[PDB]
């Protein structure tokens, strides 16, 4: 989508039955706890032409909760867009935390950069403007035990999730977390066939159905599929 | 009894097919065998609704491992699915303080927990948790604080359990409250057609959700998994 919208047939990625329950969750437990600059970044992004790709706000507060409970301090993110999940991660890490951000389109990143600077956490971010898989392939060859990541957030092009997985279970430390966004894909994953989809909407649906089967059978990780936001899967490296 | 209630089987996801997809694809292949046996015996029990969701169970296990929890406390054991999930996730030297008013529910799943080989990690306490939490407030040194707390007992007492647990859990420790979305009924000021006790839990959770969101002693994150849960993290 972004990097390669109204052509989509699916509109609401949140998988809940009630829009009133979703609004309740956001106004009761998210917006009161949402950073001032995360709010400004969100409102601007909701007016962008690819606003559907914006990470869910309740999904953002959850990622921040995981980063602190696991005391993550060196993370990597694949797929930044305007940087809501990047700013969420930067606010969650300690003062000397470091993030390796990767996106093919920096013009999306510069939409949220003013909010990242005014939040005072831009110093933690190393933005790489490139396709992620070439960067991950170099990282694995030059990999030292010292330079392992604690946490990986995958939110870029959807068909490449399985390929990203093979690199990230070597680039993330044992006991580290790998979180994949959109693993429930508008609920269309629960059906072998889903008519009425754009060709790449259907390609992402098939790729997630295959990815969810692969992750559930991968002994290198423990998995946990969480029905929050667009749906996400948490993988924890065992070896 | 169980069929007097109206909210036993109301989903929060938009499809029963989507939930069944999650369980069959990502939960049952990763479910311990003793957790399967405990789950299938409990679904036949008179109070099968109180059993924690299986996708929720894997999620609690993931939290305990990522935060490297070692000493936890559970309030509301029932047959022990969340207890066996916790005891399976902690290191072999991990300890759990399990509290429930009903020892008879616990011994239903005790054979599965003994066959799983994790009974040595659990210290069950047959009592109301609120008198137990108060005695620990006077008896606990700073280095005995818990890393994790799972609240899943009588719902109108969550806010009272919270005041005790924000001082019994370590700084940076986690407190998880189950059913904080109460079958989706918390989204409305009024909700007709509910059992009186169901309506009482619904207004208690609407109060608790606003309480936890304004509690500066913790950071929160409400997660719409299973029946809905809220993760709190102690700040001071
Ligand atoms: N091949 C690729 N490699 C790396 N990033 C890619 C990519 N293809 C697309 N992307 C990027 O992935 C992003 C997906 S939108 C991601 C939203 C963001 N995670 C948030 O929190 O809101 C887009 O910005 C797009 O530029
Ligand atoms: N005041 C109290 N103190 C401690 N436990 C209580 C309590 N009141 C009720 N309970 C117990 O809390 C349990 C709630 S059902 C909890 C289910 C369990 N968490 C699971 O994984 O399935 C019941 O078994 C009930 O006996
Ligand atoms: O590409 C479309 C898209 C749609 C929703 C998302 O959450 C996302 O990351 C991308
Ligand atoms: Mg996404
Ligand atoms: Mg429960």
């Amino acid at each position: 989508g972004p990097g390669m919208q109204d052509d989509y047939a699916l509109i609401h990625k949140n998988i809940l039955h009630s829009e009133d329950l979703l609004k309740y969750i956001l106004e009761t437990s998210v917006y009161p706890r949402e950073h001032e600059q995360l709010k400004g970044l969100r409102e601007v992004t909701e007016k962008h032409e690819w606003s559907m790709a914006l990470v869910a706000a309740d999904e953002g507060l959850f990622l921040s909760m995981l980063l602190k409970l696991m005391n993550a301090k060196r993370t990597i993110e694949i797929g930044v867009y305007t940087g809501y999940s990047l700013l969420t991660t930067a606010l969650a890490l300690p003062e000397d935390g470091k993030i390796t951000a990767i996106d093919v389109n920096k013009s999306y990143f510069e939409i949220g950069l003013p909010f990242i600077q005014k939040a005072g956490v831009e110093h933690k971010i190393n933005f790489i403007e490139s396709e992620a898989l070439p960067v991950l392939d170099q990282m694995l060859q030059e990999m030292k035990e010292e330079d392992l990541y604690d946490f990986a957030f995958v939110d870029a092009d959807k068909p490449n999730y399985a390929n990203y997985h093979e690199r990230l279970v070597k680039l993330v430390r044992v006991g580290g977390a790998i979180v994949y966004d959109n693993t429930l894909w508008f609920g269309t994953v629960a059906f072998p066939e889903y008519p009425g989809l754009h060709p790449e909407e259907e390609e992402c649906r098939v790729s997630f159905r295959n990815l969810n089967k692969l992750l559930a059978a991968d002994p290198r990780v423990e998995i946990s599929q969480v029905s929050i936001g667009a749906g996400l899967t948490i993988c924890r490296r065992l070896y």
